[PDB]
């Protein structure tokens, strides 16, 4: 299927987690990935949010950017601000966004709640492009 990745920096659970969502909502339309973890590790916090919603998102882990290839995956989500200098194969690709998105760092549920919530309509917005 088409390719798609998603990039992650401060607590990676928001891009993983778009992922999560893109896994979800992408199955059996798109291959989905994601790359980055800055928080080092997966966050509870956040697989509790998604168990909440019946997803998982502790099964994901740290793979860096530059091990990827975004020349094989036709779509790539960055989430670092858009303002990060990937290199120009990022950019030649079906998709290239960067939903530049909150920050649940340490936060309450409720902002692990949040997040989650406006990231699945940016990725079933980019679902509704491709799939």
């Amino acid at each position: 299927m088409k390719k798609v990745m998603f990039v992650c920096k401060r607590n990676s659970c928001r891009s993983q987690m778009a992922e999560g969502f893109a896994k979800t909502l992408g199955a059996g339309k798109i291959a989905v990935t994601s790359c980055g973890l800055e928080s080092s590790r997966v966050h509870p916090t956040a697989i509790a949010m998604m168990e909440e919603v019946g997803i998982d998102i502790s099964g994901q882990t740290s793979d860096p950017i530059e091990n990827f290839n975004a020349d094989d995956y036709d779509v790539v989500i960055s989430l670092c601000g858009c303002g990060v200098n990937l290199p120009p194969e990022w950019v030649t690709q079906e998709i290239f966004e960067d939903w530049q998105l909150e920050d649940p760092d340490g936060q309450s549920l409720e902002v692990f709640r949040t997040v989650r919530g406006q990231v699945k309509e940016r990725v079933e917005n980019l679902i509704a492009k491709i799939s």
